[PDB]
């Protein structure tokens, strides 16, 4: 019955275009937070929902298809349960000190100078983390590792790209 | 005259801290924009801006120093002015016919297929992007290429990368 309560939210929210785009991704996104008002957040604006659709659209339509959707929905199901868990002092955000615990929770394993770089792009000046930063964030980096092992075929822990390749990987992100 | 007057701007953008921040960014970019009712835009949100200025944190301080915020000014200058000329049916926007002619007159040279990635990413319905769509896309692509050519270092076109620096490349933009 998940299948089909799914379908029929992707029907709903993929329209007559059969495909979720940018604008469809934030509206449903911003019912879930007015939904869920222990999340702290500025909202989901239409350049971090396009940001989104666009590591998410693997075959290029410039829109979400059902499966690409599906992967999306599920990973920020998942996450903003890590969030509302993680957030140990209950102030609505993620801490610098909670952060670590999240994305390992989300199965990241990164280091202490990755983790200050993310605090200082994506944090405030508490080193706090809003909801729709914390899923953009998360969103992002799923997609640079998955990205990377795709192109390290030969399991060498290092990638190698010509400049087409190096612009389609970070302008369409 | 001018130059003791971009000082002048920057002391007073910079404030207490000698530096300029996402949110200082944001207020001036939008003021920008506000004096030039001619440029389109939905304005220069916080999530551009932190953008911009991760893109631009070349010395990872979180933040813009005189030289880091002179570069990048000047560079939104320059685009800004290219903009509006380059925006021959005068429709407040840049559309798809006229961005080959923009980049090219800021110093890009891209094919027909980042051309369609950028438009995709970038530009609505109608192939059309906004004022601060086309800057934080030029900020970005300026960017890239310059990381490129960073990391080419025996100048084959190829660069090679582990997932440390991937990671680097990719979430601190
Ligand atoms: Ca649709
Ligand atoms: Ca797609
Ligand atoms: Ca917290
Ligand atoms: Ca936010
Ligand atoms: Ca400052
Ligand atoms: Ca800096
Ligand atoms: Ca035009
Ligand atoms: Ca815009």
């Amino acid at each position: 019955e998940e299948e089909r309560q799914f379908r029929k939210l992707f029907v709903q929210l993929a329209g007559d275009d059969m495909e979720v785009s940018a604008t469809e991704l934030m509206n449903i996104l911003n019912k879930v937070v007015t939904r869920h008002p222990d999340l702290k957040t500025d909202g989901f604006g239409i350049d971090t929902s396009r940001s989104m659709v666009a590591v998410m659209d693997s075959d290029t339509t410039g829109k979400l298809g059902f499966e690409e959707f599906k992967y999306l929905w599920n990973n920020i199901k998942k996450w903003q349960g890590i969030y509302k868990r993680f957030d140990t002092d209950r102030s609505g955000t993620i801490g610098s000190n909670e952060l670590p615990g999240a994305f390992e929770a989300a199965g990241f394993h990164l280091n202490q100078h990755i983790y200050s770089m993310i605090i200082r792009r994506y944090s405030d000046e508490t080193g706090n983390m809003d909801f729709d930063n914390f899923i953009s964030c998360l969103v992002r980096l799923d997609a640079m590792f998955r990205a990377f092992r795709s192109l390290d075929k030969n399991g060498t822990g290092q990638i190698q790209v010509n400049i087409q390749e190096w612009l389609q990987l970070t302008m369409y992100s």
